[PDB]
């Protein structure tokens, strides 16, 4: 198996479908990555994550470096062995989470020091991801807060680009990592076209295996996110994967694919599952609602998941009302399966040249 | 398949091993029943409960009548369909739980009224268990508090015996229930030999499919519980199953089998699993302890369960420390599997006439 090979099998407008081949497996694109921040996709065994159709999951440098620790995970045989997931794992670099979750931060050209006292930098981030045994390593960046003035966005993006080069160099210096893993760069520039262009130029000059659109899904809303994607995605190399970080709701995913995105991750299906929200083709439902107390239908009428084959809305309603762990388990498995089925329909429709019609049909029903 | 047929295949001293055949499946005895109070064995899919080796699970009249409701479960197709467990279910009658969990109770010859305002009586308890579709129905009784004076124990036991007859009559009046389910009586009498005898006599005169030893595991401790079992179990009909309610720790189970008990239920493996206690052949361990943070061994070195085949102590330690649902799932599956393996070893050793040696070996190692 190759270290990293991206093939585009079909296109429709800006949308693409294909595969990334890696040593630990094949990733079908457009891809959705379930989030496994604490070395677990919450409430699911890895075998169940795979059963839903997931090809790859997301982990986090920031969380794992704090608990259980990067050196510790390496001593225990690496993240794959530790959590029992043998397929590809993409790890975020800490760039976002250090600023989102830390009680106090000190930012400088060297990197970021923070209180959980720890340090992250391009070099340390890449080293941690090496110790974890990540398959797709993210460059260490800064997710510019929204909104930002053009000047603040510019200085932030420029620092990220210097950090991108340091990330590239650190990754390339570690022979085993360079041989077995892939490195993605992260575009910044807030909502500004000229900065997005400068960022894309800088990343392409360095050269990466894939390119993430960073700095979005940070409160700007779908209209603005789509506006920025409209000009930002075409700036990235066409022949490499495009990864939209932290997106999103089903309609966000469809629109982002229409704009050239190949990869997604989001806590929504897992988190909202635990909170009682189930995704269906007719839009989300809250299973806690009294209207479901005697509803014998599955969560979704078409869904092929094991939950929908076996249990009723009424039962899951009871479980979630009761605070039962099995409620969280079943809701989560269903939601992750729903997300994977969405990605499968997207892939199939692009392959068949009917993605535009799929997007239209999807929205008409989902938002009816 | 028969409604109810108990066969004893082998004996050693007071210990027996055999099978109960019922319409929904065979129960190997001595049997351990995982507890499923809220219509779920906490943190496990029914398929996982079955995978551990369980033949039958326990449900509760008291909890289910309050949430989601007995009529509601019947409208939804019965408890088996509702929760997705198609094998036998034994339901406790509410006799214990109404007094243990209710905020206020009023006790009379008719039954018990309580605040969650509801009513339980022999007739209502049997009706609820009918609506649930229970396979083994428990008589509605009173679990005498411990300690009790001989006179208080006597009056309590006598009321339970009158309630046992009312339970028998209510069950027999419902043709579908009498055709498809079994009814067990519950012996009371606290710690007093003469009262236990009077209770056994009363139950045998009425006639039941099985006989539970009630009124124990209520704070008396193992020495006293065993002392009472020594004289109480031989009073019950030899040719019917003997069920010790609410027991217990592994050593309690072994000693109770040595005293003629065929059936057990306890929340210990599930509850203590969630709390970080794992059962092993060398005694329980608390997986949260720092000593496990880098321990690559499975929870137990011999255990055949899926958890022990795949994950380390170190990983489970991390999960439980982090409050992750998967931690609860894995600990629970392992503990329930451990309990089932204990029952299998008990069954095999009695079958082979080496149970005494097994009990000795078990204790020497478990308590080393
Ligand atoms: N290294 C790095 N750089 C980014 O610019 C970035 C940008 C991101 N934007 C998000 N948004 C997450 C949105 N999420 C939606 C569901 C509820 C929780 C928040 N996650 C991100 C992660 C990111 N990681
Ligand atoms: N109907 C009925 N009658 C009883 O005499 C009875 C006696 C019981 N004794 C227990 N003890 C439960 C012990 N358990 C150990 C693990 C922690 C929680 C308490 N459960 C019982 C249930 C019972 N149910
Ligand atoms: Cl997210
Ligand atoms: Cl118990
Ligand atoms: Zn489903
Ligand atoms: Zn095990």
């Amino acid at each position: 198996r190759p270290r990293f090979s991206f093939s585009i099998a079909a296109r429709e407008g800006k949308a693409r479908t294909g595969t990334i081949e890696m040593k630990r497996g094949v990733i079908r694109t457009p891809a959705f990555m379930p989030v496994g921040t604490a070395a677990t996709v919450k409430a699911l065994k890895p075998e169940t994550v795979r059963a839903t159709g997931a090809d790859i999951i997301l982990g986090n440098t920031y969380h794992l470096m704090l608990r259980p620790g990067a050196e510790r995970i390496a001593k225990l045989g690496g993240l794959h062995s530790f959590m029992g997931w043998d397929r590809p794992i993409l790890t975020d670099s800490g760039g976002y989470q250090v600023m989102s979750l830390s009680s106090l931060t000190k930012q400088s050209e060297e990197g970021v020091t923070f209180k959980s006292r720890h340090m992250l930098s391009p070099e340390r981030s890449i080293e941690i991801q090496h110790l974890l045994g990540s398959d797709i390593v993210m460059a260490f960046d800064e997710c510019t807060p929204y909104p930002a003035t053009p000047s603040r966005a510019a200085s932030s993006m420029e620092r990220s680009m210097r950090w991108a080069k340091r990330s590239r160099d650190a990754f390339d210096s570690r022979k085993e990592q360079a041989e077995n893993a892939a490195l993605f760069g992260i575009q910044q520039g807030s909502v500004f076209e000229n900065l997005r262009q400068q960022s894309a130029d800088a990343l392409a000059e360095i050269g990466f295996d894939g390119y993430a659109v960073g700095g979005l899904a940070v409160g700007e809303g779908q209209d603005e996110m789509f506006r920025v994607l409209d000009f930002s995605v075409p700036m990235l190399p066409d022949d490499k994967p495009h990864y939209l970080m932290g997106v999103g709701k089903p309609d966000d995913i469809v629109g982002a694919v229409e704009r050239g995105i190949d990869m997604f991750d989001c806590v929504l299906p897992t988190r909202s599952g635990r909170n009682g929200q189930a995704f269906t083709w007719d839009g989300p439902i809250n299973i806690r609602n009294a209207r479901f107390s005697e509803d014998l239908k599955p969560l979704d009428s078409e869904c092929h998941c094991a939950v929908c084959q076996k249990w009723s809305r009424a039962y899951i309603h009871h479980l979630i009302r009761a605070g039962e762990i099995l409620g969280a388990m079943l809701m989560t498995e269903h939601n992750i399966a729903f997300y994977q089925q969405l990605m499968q329909k997207i892939r199939d429709s692009i392959s068949e040249g009917r993605f535009s019609q799929f997007a239209q049909d999807f929205r008409a029903r989902y938002f009816a």
